[PDB]
DNA sequence: GCTGATGCGTG
DNA sequence: GTCGGAC
DNA sequence: GTCCGACTACGCATCAGC
């Protein structure tokens, strides 16, 4: 019945009963729609988790068929990772195609969604014959729908569609649509959540019973200890099958047939369906190395500045290589599925492996910086136009010749590795290790890593919780790195000169700030990044407080800011801020230090974040362009 | 055909 | 990528 | 400690406007 008073947060729910929609039937938008606000609604993960469980239950039960898109609905996904989709809609289009679903000029909602922080807010606020309602699996659809569209004339063709949805919206949906499109959904719930969400429902009401159903609550016959044990028990099954097969369009059937239980006997990590790989948690000094690993006997690898390349050679020869996010890389790299065989032995007939591709110039014979890496074509390639270099640092193997080692500890997948094999300097290359407990050979391998070229020291464990079973602990690996021990690295201080509104969580203050580094021969500040993270909330606000005086109404005309972004807000320059950050970059579009070091290109900070305000300096004592050019010198070039 | 804006995926 | 916050 | 969402530089790919 009326779906505006759906409420799957309702104590004592009930799948069938206080349902919106009767059995067989769609599922509707509004059924979402008023979820999703029940969820944003509250603070409680655990909360937010039983009502999404709840109108999962409820599609489980009534509607099997819409549950895939529900979850993705969800997720604001619009499927498997692998496939490469993405909405092409931004900020632009949609403002746009909200501005043309309702009247207003696109200059006018344009400052409502800056003013706001939020899009979905503006969309629904603004106030023909009704069209009929919106179904879930329909909005999914015309989601997918503006996937798809390419090529000359696609924006409008897209901005159709959306005005479409935007015009069969009721109440909330507005808000929710405009919200999923510009991929900023914000619910308070991600993938975990869902992930948990699910497992819980299916095994509160388990999929592929006759209607009306037996057990709607089939936890209803348990004593408290019992069910938060008995979900959580469930729960780890789900978890893991997906760190193993992270795609939905695999798992769903399979659940709606076997259910939670025998899942992990139909969907088992397979070479060419990728798995999500280890984490590594930060750890900010040698003290805290030996804090965590206590007891346990770990190695030590060079931490490669490339990007993470999986590599997958399935039984039948053929190739495919993913990314961190499981995207398919296998495109990118035709320099790599042809220089295959060469590190398989011969007896190596499936494997899966888990390493870092670097940039190699080869008439040198050393690494070339990540922003070189960056500079190969993506998507397609063909292997003659090829010309950045990349050579593997192979630093773990998780799967060989048809069993799958994420159940062996790491000791047992390196010899296996280093044994199955072959070194080629320059080409393929073991991560350079060292296994150790000794503090005085650490720091000395530590400072050696960087002379060489690297971020800093992984570290992870060789016996205990050695394994690659994301599903337990996902940062189990450590990462150290130079820039983390306070008191090391590169601090500069630097002169704000601006700042930037904030979205969402940030709505209502600045969420950026644009800093600037004195120039003396020009007597120019020049802008050397943006910054966005590292303050807590009580200090943004002193921020954005003690620099409301000081706003201005133009640039200062000694300030040069050049292709940054124009700051919502100009600011008189007085405060000045002490940033902390992990590198300098030959920067395609800051001013800062043009031309000492390059002839047309400046210099950034390379994950800048602040640390402190440096009142006792005044901006003409803040780091200059000159020194900032010394910094990038003495940074291992080569 | 080009160019500027900008989406999106690496980190 | 870095980072804080709420639970 | 976990999970989620603020924010970042760099560059390839793409398409509206011209
Ligand atoms: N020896 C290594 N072990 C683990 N990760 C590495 C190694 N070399 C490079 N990496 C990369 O480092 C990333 C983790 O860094 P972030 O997480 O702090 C991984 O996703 C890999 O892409």
């Amino acid at each position: 019945l009326d779906p505006s008073g759906y409420n799957p947060a309702k104590n004592n729910y009930h799948p069938v009963e206080d349902a919106c929609w009767k059995p067989g039937q769609k599922v509707p938008y509004l059924a979402v729609a008023r979820t999703f606000e029940k969820i944003e609604e509250v603070s409680a993960r655990l909360r937010m988790v039983e009502t999404l469980s709840n109108l999962l239950r409820s599609v489980v039960a009534l509607s099997p068929p819409d549950l895939l898109p529900v979850l993705y609905l969800s997720l604001n996904h619009l499927g498997p990772p692998q496939q490469g989709l993405a909405l092409g809609v931004g900020d632009g289009v949609l403002l746009k195609a909200v501005a043309q679903a309702t009247g207003r000029q696109l200059e006018s909602v344009r400052a409502e969604a800056a003013e706001k922080g939020d899009v979905g807010l503006v969309a629904e606020n603004s106030r023909m014959l009704p069209p009929p309602p919106l179904t879930a699996s329909g909005v999914f659809s015309k989601f997918r729908d503006i996937a798809r569209l390419t090529g000359s004339a696609s924006t409008a063709k897209k901005i159709d569609i959306i005005k479409g949805l935007f015009v069969a919206c009721r109440h909330s949906e507005a808000r929710f649509i405009a919200r999923s499109l510009s991929g900023r959904l914000r619910l308070g719930l991600a993938e975990q959540s869902v992930l948990a969400a699910l497992s819980q429902a299916v095994s509160l009401t388990p999929p592929g019973q006759e209607f009306p159903p037996a057990m709607v609550d089939a936890g209803k016959g348990k004593t408290a200890e019992a069910r938060k044990t008995w979900l959580e028990e469930q729960g780890m099954i789900l978890k893991q099958t997906f760190c193993e097969v992270p795609d939905l369009d695999r798992i769903i059937p399979v659940l709606l047939e076997h259910g939670l239980e025998r899942l992990p006997e139909h969907c088992k990590l397979s070479p060419g369906i990728p798995l999500k790989p280890m984490l590594a948690h930060p750890t900010r000094g040698i003290s805290e190395v030996l804090k965590r690993f206590e007891e346990a006997a770990f190695t030590c690898e060079y931490k490669y500045d490339g990007q993470r390349a999986q590599i997958h050679a399935l039984e039948g020869g053929e190739v495919k290589i993913f990314s961190r996010n499981q995207a398919d890389n296998t495109g990118k790299y035709p320099d790599i599925i042809s220089r295959i065989p060469k590190i398989k032995l011969p007896s190596v007939t499936s494997f899966i492996l888990d390493t870092e591709a670097v940039a190699w110039d080869r008439e040198k014979k050393q690494i070339q910086p990540f922003q070189v890496l960056t500079t190969r074509k993506r998507k397609e390639v063909d292997a003659s136009e090829i010309q950045v270099q990349v050579c593997l640092y192979a630093f773990d193997l998780i799967y060989l010749n048809g069993e799958s080692l994420v159940r062996e500890p790491l000791s047992r997948r390196r010899q296996l590795l280093r044994e199955n094999f072959v070194e080629t300097e320059g080409e393929f290359v073991f991560a350079t290790s060292l296994d150790t407990k000794d503090i005085e050979q650490i720091a000395e391998f530590l400072e050696q890593s960087v002379k060489d070229s690297c971020e800093g020291l992984m570290v992870k464990t060789l016996d205990v919780d050695a394994t690659y079973e994301i599903a337990k602990r996902s940062h189990n690996w450590l990462k150290l790195k130079k820039d983390y021990l306070d008191g090391v690295g590169d601090t500069l201080d630097l002169v704000v000169i601006g700042a930037y509104l904030g979205r969402g969580k940030r709505a209502g203050r600045y969420g950026g700030f644009l800093l600037a580094s004195y120039d003396e021969d020009s007597e120019e500040l020049q802008a050397i990044c943006k910054l966005g993270t590292g303050f807590s909330d009580e200090e943004l606000e002193e921020h954005h407080q003690s620099l409301k005086a000081l706003v201005l109404p133009s640039p200062r005309p000694y300030v040069r800011i050049d292709g940054a972004v124009i700051p919502d807000h100009w600011l008189d320059p007085s405060a000045v801020w002490e940033v902390k950050c992990a590198d300098l970059s030959l920067s395609p579009i800051y001013p800062a230090a043009r031309g000492l070091v390059d002839s047309d290109k400046g210099i950034s900070l390379r994950f800048p974040r602040f640390i402190r305000v440096r009142e006792d300096k005044q901006p003409e004592q803040a780091t200059t362009s000159a020194q900032v050019a010394c910094l990038y010198r003495k940074q291992s070039q080569i």
